[PDB]
């Protein structure tokens, strides 16, 4: 459960606020497959 | 001319360096249309 | 059980084969959050 | 003049008008690209 290495960390400015948000919800996205990757098939 | 009156200024961490260029085009895309905003019209 | 009442149903064509599997890989992000809406609370 | 040599053609069924619109957005930011691809530098 957490420990050595995680994935790079890079950075990314965003003008404005409105497209903020979408941009940060197509984030959460991705990191969500993410976390289904090293779940148990099942 | 230009005047650092440009719109808000958030930024968001991406992990991963492959994710990382996938938002990275979609950012320029948005930024693309703004671009086209400002176009007079003809 | 199930019931067809789903939310409407629009389509898109998607040009290049390319272009298209980046668009299809979205698709499943935003369905895959919908899967978790209707998760009961824990 | 044009010629019907288009990229492939593929579509996508996209549940929910609000979402719907959404991916509409990103659709016509990836062709706006292609667009300034044929574009003779200068």
């Amino acid at each position: 459960k957490k420990k050595p290495l995680d994935g790079e960390y890079f950075t990314l400015q965003i003008r404005g606020r409105e497209r903020f948000e979408m941009f940060r919800e197509l984030n959460e996205a991705l990191e969500l497959k993410d976390a289904q990757a090293g779940k148990e098939p099942g």
